């Protein structure tokens, strides 16, 4: 989409694992000045 | 059925990457029925 | 290496999480697909 | 310190995917630094 993409994840543990990865990538995005 | 959750993802490359991982895990789920 | 590439992972939980993803990718390739 | 493990990965694009995910998680690593 123009502001984000969506993905449907089956299962709470699985979702929490993918959210940890996604938040970490967003932390990586912040490293550039 | 199972509980599903929405992962909101920034960037097309990042989306394609997560979709690849999620599809592989779903094919693993499919083994058992 | 010529048969695989290796990555050092810090922490048991982190390793287990990546191993599950990696094995799922391999199972998808082996079942072709 | 921590305990370290080795992830064995097939394919160089798959290796670079895991490398990137791991590097992002490593921005979280610290003793309250």
């Amino acid at each position: 989409g123009s502001e984000y993409f969506t993905l449907q994840i089956r299962g709470r543990e699985r979702f929490e694992m993918f959210r940890e990865l996604n938040e970490a990538l967003e932390l990586k995005d912040a490293q550039a000045g």
